[PDB]
């Protein structure tokens, strides 16, 4: 084992957040707990969540963590005989552009939701009397778009507050930016403050490699004997689903190809429609691994 | 004794960590004790320990040592007359940036071995409500391949804790770096918090200029005078071992030449087969110094 | 070097002895030692051929610092320690400063 | 198989603008797709494109192309790890004789 | 010794790329190794490489080389103690005539494969929204065709990648050209960047001449003392070989003179047939050097 197997490096686990989005919603919100949809696995914000719009490049997003803990010391003991760490506070800032009534909500630290225009449209955003305490539940995810494969990379915080608030300078060559600092909370319901999330088919490409669950040797197919009706009907066509021994869904990731097209017509999806009866095989192929399924189609 | 005499400049004694890894493994793994594989002294990880992967070039990684320490003052004395040191505090940290499950589960001090991918393969990784106290066995090991023979410098620390994480910036043009700082603590079993290792053939062809045991006048070849057998058998082939007054073992090192080839076959490595009965002399040669030996073949 | 490595890790390394294939393992003791030096910090001005010998006598030394050690693909590994003079009391100095 | 069949060099592939055109359309202009007219082949521009007329000679037209691009770099790797590219700025300069 | 004699100068040493060909393969191509043809020692291109076509004359070809390296001083040391070499940075760049779509696909960096002409053949290609990397096997192959004996000098680089584009001028009394400026890359799998060939007969009158191997003393038949049956067989026909001392085959280079013609037939290439039942002579004799064999025929 020479140097470079022992490093085992692997450059597709950098991840790069080519473009980044941050959604704040309301506290009365619902929590998000995964942005993966359930049904193809694409990207889903639930309602409610509201996003930012543009942001400065150069200063991009900066994410925070400081612990506070104390050392317990014991005579003769160098080191603490224990350590108990208090909370690791979680920060994010950003400079955000657009003059929407959600970005000037966080940064007044109020509810501007009855402010109705005036009769040619002029709005005036009063301060209020005492700053509010106001909660936000807040989505920042970011995209790698690789390949055409997409990873999209994430933050949930579920229940963020306006911390700090950066000097404004108004430049006759600048726009206006709101640079906000967000101080992480831990909402009880959910049971966190912060979590971080990985999604996306390019992620699905290396959930193994990450290190999480198992890798993929095997691929089956569910509906190994299916049977479709000739006649137009509810049971006329079948979707296919193909799994993996780690339990991950590969169906968008496999090609499928029919025996006999004429027989059974199968897509790029993994639906097969029986056009004509007979015996059609049906075999999934994503790399090396294969799983096949035989369908009989009745007239 | 000229001024270049009196310095004694050694080149070579400069070591480049032209490459560098860091292995984590959990505290439930048995600690290294050395990196040199006593079969052939080849870099020998023990199992457990996992890369990190690729970090930062320019940040590269940063050891620090603090000392604390107290003086015992004395009435009119300067100088203190006894100073009582504390420990000795070693950190490292460098810039991390494969999203594996061993590095985010030290940046979020959890363990995430039972996190399981969801059907489309996503995952997400909550914070824990309070930060853990997780210590890893770490190893830092670089290699130093200059002329085809490489030296392995490499420190041990038994017992690291996460101690500090800097600031994470997303840029649209940057992957996303985790850049912890970690503290080393004393391992009781092993009983030290540091050690500083050297190896590889590059290091053997200067340890004795390092000042570390005696250097090496004299080659001895510890079989002697064997016997091997002509038929195929298990004492047909004998392997033969070259060592030094310091008691090195230079067999990688030397030049293996025997006296007729045809009576007894000889490789670079110093395997004696023979082919035929005789009498053979193999000679095993390094720099300016050598070592006899002579083989009685019978068939 | 050993006496390098064995100033910068407060430690005696004289009784290490190399591995079967040369390889070493230093150890940082449990408790960083005070462990003292004698000094000499010799330099040369050679002009026209007749040397200048300036030099600086610390007959007691002791570790007292270690800058952050830094690894670089394009460097080489840099001990940088900060050394304290401290008055011997046989030779009743603690530096001397000389030129021959 | 010789160097000339290795080559394959097609000189009828070299394609030389004997004669150029630029045709400028307000930005509500619908954008063409094609030059080529669906009905026979020939040349077809979209309506609101309107021809600058003439331009200089010995001065053409030049095509330029920049990409800006930063590197990762990963320690121990001397080649980038990751190379983030982010645009290609395509410029075009030429010298119009008409007012 | 004179000082025409030191110098030593070998006119012939010096090869003229009369005509160059640069041939492009998408990255799962399989590297070439190697563009002499085991068989015959002629140019053999592997599949998948695709020739550019024609590129400007006066431009040429210009090949790149860039070293990146960091000195380490020392203190009193007026030279560095050491010099760290990062890497050799190899370019080259060209000016293409050819609207073909691998040049296309190139000076993109997009896969234009699945480019489908209208009806009347117009051809669509837009450029990406995003410029892809995209690598592949390149071959710069050049040829000194001179005293009908051909030279090849050749360039293998693995992986490249388009690094630069020069500006694109339009003038209506010249062709358009695309001049793109290629980087080489490490290639892991075949272990460089950028690999220097030579190869013909050509070639093979030089090799020694050049440094490479050994001289050629001696000519060796390799099949001895052959038999053929007279009547027409798989065992009718031997085919000869002629080596040297270098382990150079010089049966190309080699003349072939039988003793009696009628017994047994000799061509140029070495051929042995035996037409008649006899003892015939096979002299193959390339300059001073000669190599005799006899061939027993019979019927």
């Amino acid at each position: 084992t020479d140097f470079y197997t022992i490093k085992d490096a692997q450059a597709d686990l950098a991840i790069a957040p080519l473009n980044l989005t941050v959604l704040l919603a309301p506290y009365s919100t619902t929590p998000a707990t995964t942005l993966e949809s359930p049904t193809d696995g694409s990207l889903a914000i639930p309602p409610g969540y509201k996003s930012v719009g543009h942001f400065e490049k150069q200063a991009g997003l900066t994410l925070g963590n400081e612990f506070d803990s104390k050392d317990i010391e014991a005579y003769g003991e160098p080191e603490p005989i224990r350590t108990i760490i208090n909370k690791r506070t979680t920060t994010f800032d950003f400079a955000m552009y657009q003059n929407q009534r959600n970005v000037l909500e966080l940064i007044w630290t109020q509810d501007f939701s009855n402010i109705q225009p005036s009769e040619f449209g002029g709005i005036v955003l009063e301060a209020p009397k005492v700053p509010k305490n106001i909660y936000y539940r807040a989505i920042l995810v970011g995209m790698d778009d690789r390949n055409d494969r997409p990873i999209w990379l994430y933050w949930l915080m579920p229940k963020v507050k306006l911390d700090k608030l950066d000097n404004q300078t108004l430049n006759d060559d600048n726009v206006i930016e709101y640079k906000p600092t967000l101080k992480a909370f831990r909402d009880d319901v959910v049971g966190y403050s912060v979590a971080q999330g990985f999604a996306g088919p390019g992620w699905r490409d290396l959930v193994a490699t990450a290190g999480f669950g198992e890798a993929l040797t095997a691929l089956t197919i569910t509906p190994g004997s299916p049977t479709v009706t000739v006649a137009t009907g509810a049971s006329h066509t079948a979707q296919l689903l193909v799994e993996g021994d780690n339990g991950i869904n590969y169906t968008p990731d496999v090609v499928f190809t029919s025996s006999a097209p004429d027989k059974a017509s199968v897509s790029a999806a993994g639906l097969v429609t029986g056009v004509a009866a007979g015996s059609a095989t049906i075999t999934a192929t994503k790399g090396a691994l294969t799983a096949t399924a035989t369908v009989t189609v009745t007239a």
